[PDB]
């Protein structure tokens, strides 16, 4: 069934209608299930991830379930190429949805897209559970304006090395803590990190963060102590939530459950 019964989903049950995203893991469908439900089809190209390996754990990630996390309903691994079956999401990514600008965006809707995201990762948090690419790209919107973490630990079976190295021209360099950058240092205090870059991402409607470096020049200046600008519509206590994401130090970073109070309490103030 779909998020019942089974986890292997009959293929047969699925119709499969417009293209989502496209990207070098693979293709995204909107589709039907049994007639009655939206999903969205993620097909893995072969040759991209550890098929093996993704299965695997596709079957404990079955078990992750909240309100603010792209569901997970089943996989379908009996044919070429597989498929995972997600929560369909009307409004796509939040990278696009940001940039779109007949949305005419009050402070009042991104903070609550913060607040979404961080509920989210507040609840993988509490799993143990990493990330490892938070980023605008890799949320969705569905038709509510409500915001998702999404592809979450995806990346621990992308084949590519150019995206799985530090140095990898793929690689979320400008999302990622000096540590990461410079020792492979993983841990909740570097998803915590890149929360911070996905506020200023909000707040910057879309903008590439450290636009004007490369991504060497990036990696070796936040090394060095530069930090992102405040967005302009961020007040000064918005800013303060995310750059306590960016301490020089990871254990002095905050957790997302801190995180989370930090952004009701100034939503409150409203
Ligand atoms: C490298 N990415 C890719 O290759 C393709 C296919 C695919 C993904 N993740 C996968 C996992 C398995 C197989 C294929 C993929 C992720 N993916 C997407 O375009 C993402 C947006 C995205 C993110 C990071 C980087 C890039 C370049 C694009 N959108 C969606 O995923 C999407 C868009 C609209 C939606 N509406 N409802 C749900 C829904 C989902
Ligand atoms: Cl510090
Ligand atoms: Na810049």
């Amino acid at each position: 069934g779909l998020g019942y019964g089974s986890w292997e989903i009959d293929p047969k049950d699925l119709t499969f209608l417009k293209e989502l995203g496209t990207g070098q893991f693979g293709v995204v469908k909107y589709g039907k299930w049994r007639g009655q439900y939206d999903v969205a089809i993620k097909m893995i190209k072969e040759g991209s991830m550890s098929e093996d390996e993704f299965i695997e754990e596709a079957k404990v990630m079955m078990n992750l379930s909240h309100e603010k996390l792209v569901q997970l309903y089943g996989v379908c691994t009996k044919q070429r190429p597989i498929f995972i079956i997600t929560e369909y999401m009307a409004n796509g990514c939040l990278l696009n949805y940001l940039r779109e600008m007949r949305h005419r965006f009050q402070t009042q809707q991104l903070l609550e897209m913060c607040k979404d995201v961080c509920e989210a990762m507040e609840y993988l948090e509490s799993k143990q559970f990493l990330h490892r690419d938070l980023a605008a790209r890799n949320c969705l919107v569905n038709d509510q304006g409500v915001v998702k973490v999404s592809d979450f630990g995806l990346s621990r079976y992308v084949l590519d090395d150019e995206y799985t190295s530090s140095v990898g021209s793929k690689f979320p360099v400008r999302w990622s803590p000096p540590e990461v950058l410079m020792y492979s240092k993983f841990s909740s205090k570097s998803d915590i990190w890149a929360f911070g870059v996905l506020m200023w991402e909000i707040y910057s409607l879309g903008k590439m963060p450290y636009e004007r470096f490369t991504n060497s020049e990036t990696a070796e200046h936040i090394a060095q102590g530069l930090r992102l600008y405040r967005p302009h519509l961020a007040s000064e206590k918005v800013y303060t939530i995310m750059y306590s994401c960016w301490h020089e130090k990871a254990d002095e970073r905050p957790t997302f459950k801190i995180l989370l109070s930090n952004i009701l309490d100034v939503m409150d103030e409203e």
